[PDB]
């Protein structure tokens, strides 16, 4: 297949309402977590030609899931995709939308960038307990609002073969090296310019495109719309920029 010089996920596949939703973490390293629920709503929709159409709870995944790492403070894609397949994930929204099995405990806050809402801080909440029960207006039992994978991968290295992946079955989650530029980020194509390690970072890559002939991929991040473009970064595409094309990770329903 040629490949665009530019692709939107939100613009090929409009009728999936999770594609451009911007989530937040809030108080917690559960990156891990948003990155692949999100891309799992998008993909469940994309691949099931719009007949699902729901926003996956990133705290199912997050406090149940118990070989995915260590919940607020950090986690494993691999992991991440298999409890989807094996275990599935109910449903749940932003905890300021309240709707779904297992809306979000946690509250919006701002990461490191001014805005409209409360500062982050420091300080990270301790995982949620793993609760297996949806919120008393939801009438569906928890297992039986479960959504489940067939199967997942972890995506080739290569540029060619990341867009191929994106293109044909949808928005993919990749970990990336965050060093404390990236949290000066306001907009622009971001490269690693200055300052330390802050560890690892996983988001959901939607597409990508080209700017004065510099070539991205483009990124929703998990925090918040007033963190970076609207709640979207860019990064250098096709250089394996802080090890972006190095840590794909998807699957599908089918
Ligand atoms: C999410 C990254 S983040 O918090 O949104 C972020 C932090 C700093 C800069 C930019 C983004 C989490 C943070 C986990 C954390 C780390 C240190 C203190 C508290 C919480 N990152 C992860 O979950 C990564 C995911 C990989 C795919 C990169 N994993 C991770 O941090 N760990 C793996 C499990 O062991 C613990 C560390």
């Amino acid at each position: 297949v040629e490949i665009p010089s530019s692709f939107d996920s939100r613009k090929k596949w409009p009728r999936c309402k999770s594609i451009a939703t911007i989530r937040d973490q809030s108080r917690c390293g559960s990156c891990w977590a948003f990155g692949a629920v999100e891309a799992m709503s998008d993909r469940s929709c994309i691949q099931s030609g719009g007949k699902q159409n729901v926003e996956l709870s990133a705290v199912d995944l997050l406090s149940c899931c118990e070989s995915c790492g260590l919940g607020c403070e950090g986690g494993i894609l691999g992991p991440a995709w298999d409890y989807w397949v094996k275990e599935g994930i109910v449903t749940g929204s932003s905890k300021e939308n309240h709707a779904g099995c297992e809306p979000y405990p946690f509250p919006k806050c701002e990461h490191h960038t001014k805005g409209k809402y409360p500062p982050c801080g420091s300080k990270i909440y301790k995982t949620p307990r793993c609760k297996q029960t949806c919120q008393k207006k939801y009438k569906t039992p928890y297992t039986q609002d479960k959504h489940r994978g067939k199967s997942s991968y972890n995506v080739k290295n290569d540029e060619k073969a990341i867009q191929k992946e994106i293109m044909k079955y949808g928005p993919v989650e990749a970990g990336f090296t965050v060093y404390e530029d990236f949290l000066n980020y306001k907009s622009g194509i971001y490269k690693h310019i200055t300052g330390e390690t802050l560890g690892g970072h996983a988001i959901r890559i939607i597409g990508w495109g080209v700017e004065n002939k510099a070539p991205y991929w483009l990124i929703a991040n998990s925090w918040n719309e007033d963190w970076g473009e609207n709640g979207y970064f860019r990064i250098v595409r096709g250089r394996d920029e802080c090890s972006i094309e190095s840590e794909v990770t998807a699957g599908r329903i089918n």
